[PDB]
């Protein structure tokens, strides 16, 4: 599982 | 930013 935020 | 990998 990948995520990501900007 | 935030990142997270599982």
């Amino acid at each position: 599982e990948f995520i990501a935020w900007l």
